[PDB]
């Protein structure tokens, strides 16, 4: 807990810890543990926030979202996940949390663990809060998170700008009436549907019936407010703005950034932004608009105007009067203008394109189903009953092709990755690429052009090497792979483990769009504790015993 974090000095936290401290290598010892219990239940004919009854949902503790985890920088968070679903297994992934030397607690089923069996199966996740900011959690059992197994994480720590009130979490998500397994099945042979609605902090109004409620945020006149915006969607990529107000970015994902004032912000699936809103305008109700750019290349909604109300305290009630001007089209791309407070520097002149640093993404339509996404010639398909960690604990190096293992043996060195977005394919779509266990550096991408143009770019050293940035580029866990283009990333090999690198669009990862970075295998085995190993084997023995009794088959990648 803090000793010097005041509304005038958010930069200070405690003795020897501040905004300037390198959080990746230095963590405060608090000795405090914040514990929670996640009871997953399967509810049929559930009444949703917009009035429409959902066929089936999978909730945590009976609510639309799980409890918002709150702890301080340096604490340990512990969660006992109890699976009371009927047929489905589960695994909770702590998106944003690096799991430094705790790979076995990542929640990546078929990689770091076997799924927790239903009908009462349990497992206790435990991890250290070595990072401060806004993150989230979700299931990784195929597209199970689309049914409601989602929630937020707020690890308190210092900030890059002073503020008065911390308004907390603001998760924006797409909402479908059809269940996730039905949607994965539809997307296997058809183009993805637009969302039925878009929920903002758990609620939205039905554009047809008028039922529901708009999310209502009360701003205090003349005060600076911190808002933690999240995109917890399965496909929808958002654009956000507040009429007559600007937003000052103080963090991108779980990485603190220097103040950057904007009119609107693009949020890819899995992306987060901590912003400061100054209630500097006239007392009235203002609309917080959720819009779409990229000409529907990265999503859409059947609700033409998803919005929230930002009410000034003292002002009258009702709905806002000003509709405002439409925001600029972000073209399905996140901003590369954000510069981290704690800097990093890497050489970019030395990069050479080789098969071992290149990851070509492609859409294979030559099989059954039609929509099969491949990375380097293979669609990922993990084995829930024999995860990558089982191979490590037995000394087996015969990993099947389908696991998409990319073994990185480099010890604490910066590794380079060029991701290619099907430049020779019939068409290309933008993809929100996410990396487990690390924060990557966004070194550069193909020139920003309209997301629906179909303009293709292949990495040319003669012009693209000068377009790269190695002098403190954006550091985060999720960024956009441009349509028909390319993306150059770099991460330091400081965390031995099996880490997934995938597109966060549920339908795509289901279709196989992922690779598994097996980082320093030899170091990983030696760093696995007897408690972690014993428990992993307990859960795998229980899952392998349950599987033959399951009346349903695995229809996708399992991720
Ligand atoms: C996890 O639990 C869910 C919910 O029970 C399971 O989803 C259900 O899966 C079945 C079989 O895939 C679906 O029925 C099938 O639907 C297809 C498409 O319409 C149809 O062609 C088949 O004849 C069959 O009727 C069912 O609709 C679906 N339910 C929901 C709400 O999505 C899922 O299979 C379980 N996952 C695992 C691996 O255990
Ligand atoms: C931000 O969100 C608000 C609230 O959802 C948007 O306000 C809505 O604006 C639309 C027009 O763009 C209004 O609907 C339209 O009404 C006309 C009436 O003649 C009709 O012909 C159209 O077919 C359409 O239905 C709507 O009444 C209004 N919502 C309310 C209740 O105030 C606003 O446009 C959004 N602003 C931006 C820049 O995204
Ligand atoms: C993508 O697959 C290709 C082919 O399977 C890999 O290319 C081979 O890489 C090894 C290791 O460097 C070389 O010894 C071979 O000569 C390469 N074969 C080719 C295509 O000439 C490539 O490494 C894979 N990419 C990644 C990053 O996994
Ligand atoms: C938080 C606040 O400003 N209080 C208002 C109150 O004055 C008003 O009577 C009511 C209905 O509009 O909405 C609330
Ligand atoms: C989970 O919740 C259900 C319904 O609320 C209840 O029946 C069950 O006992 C709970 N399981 C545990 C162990 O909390
Ligand atoms: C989000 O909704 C919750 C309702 O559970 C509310 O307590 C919270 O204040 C809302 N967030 C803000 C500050 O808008
Ligand atoms: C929003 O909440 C505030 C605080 O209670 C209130 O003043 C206002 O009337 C509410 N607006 C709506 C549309 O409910
Ligand atoms: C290694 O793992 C494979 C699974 O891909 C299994 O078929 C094989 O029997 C194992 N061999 C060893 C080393 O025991
Ligand atoms: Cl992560
Ligand atoms: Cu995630
Ligand atoms: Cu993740
Ligand atoms: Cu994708
Ligand atoms: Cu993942």
């Amino acid at each position: 807990e803090p000793t010097c974090n005041t509304p005038s000095n958010r930069a200070c936290w405690s003795d020897g810890f501040d905004i300037n401290t390198d959080y990746e290598v230095s963590t405060p010892d608090t000795g405090v543990t914040q514990s929670y219990v996640f009871n997953l239940t399967e509810v049929d004919n559930w009444m949703g926030p917009d009035g429409v009854v959902k066929e089936k949902v999978m909730l945590i503790n009976g609510n639309i979202m799980g409890p918002n985890i709150v702890a301080n920088w340096g604490d340990t968070v512990e969660v006992t996940v109890i699976n009371n679903l009927v047929t489905n297994g589960t695994s909770i992934h702590w998106h944003g949390i690096h799991q430094k030397d705790t790979n076995l607690h990542d929640g990546a089923n078929g990689v770091t663990e076997c799924p927790i069996p239903p009908k009462g199966g349990q497992r206790t996740y435990r991890w250290r809060a070595r990072q401060y900011g806004t993150s989230w959690y979700h299931s990784h059992f195929s597209a199970q998170y689309g049914n409601g197994v989602v929630g937020t994480i707020q690890i308190n720590g210092p900030a890059s700008l002073p503020y008065d009130i911390d308004l907390g979490v603001f998760p924006i998500t797409d909402y479908y009436y059809r269940a996730a397994d039905d949607l994965v099945h539809f997307t296997q042979n058809n183009a993805p549907p637009f969302s039925d609605n878009v929920l903002i902090n758990g609620t939205a109004v039905n554009p047809n019936t008028g039922e529901g409620q708009y999310a209502n945020v009360t701003l205090t006149p003349g005060k600076r407010h911190r808002l933690r915006i999240l995109n917890t969607s399965t496909e929808n990529h958002f654009q956000v703005s507040l009429v007559n107000h600007t937003m000052t970015v103080i963090a991108a994902d779980m990485v603190p950034v220097n103040a950057m004032t904007v009119d609107s912000l693009f949020l890819a699936v899995g992306q987060r932004y901590d912003v400061v809103i100054d209630a500097s305008r006239a007392p009235d109700n203002y609309w917080f608009n959720v819009t779409f750019g990229g000409q529907a290349a990265c999503g859409g909604s059947l609700n033409p105007h998803p919005a929230a109300i930002f009410h000034y305290a003292g002002a009258p009630g009702g709905l806002p009067t000003d509709e405002g001007t439409p925001p600029v089209d972000h073209q399905c791309l996140d901003t590369l203008d954000v510069r981290p407070v704690v800097p990093r520097s890497v050489p970019v002149n030395s990069f050479v394109k080789r098969p071992d640093n290149t990851l070509p993404v492609a859409l294979d339509l030559t099989g059954t189903p039609l929509f099969v996404w491949k990375v380097n010639g293979s669609d990922i398909n993990v084995d829930w009953g024999k995860p990558i960690i089982d191979y490590i604990l037995t000394g087996n190096t015969s990993y099947p092709v389908s696991d998409n293992i990319v073994q990185v043996d480099a010890v604490d060195q910066w590794t380079y990755w060029l991701i290619e977005n099907d430049p020779e394919g019939p068409f290309s779509l933008p993809h929100p690429m996410h990396l487990h266990g690390h924060d990557f550096l966004v070194l550069g991408r193909s020139p920003d052009v309209p997301a629906a143009s179909q303009q293709r770019f292949v990495f040319d050293p003669a012009v693209d090497l000068a377009r790269l940035n190695g002098d403190n580029p954006p550091r985060r866990d999720t960024t956009m792979l441009p349509a028909g283009g390319w993306l150059l990333l770099a991460f330091r090999t400081d965390n031995p483990g099996a880490w997934l690198f995938h597109c966060h669009i549920a339908w795509h990862v289901s279709g196989g769009l992922s690779v598994d970075f097996l980082e320093r295998p030899a170091d990983l085995r030696q760093r696995i504790s007897q408690e972690d190993e014993d428990d992993f084997n307990r859960v795998c023995d229980e899952w392998r015993a349950y599987w033959p009794t399951n009346p349903y088959p695995k229809i996708d990648s399992g991720l």
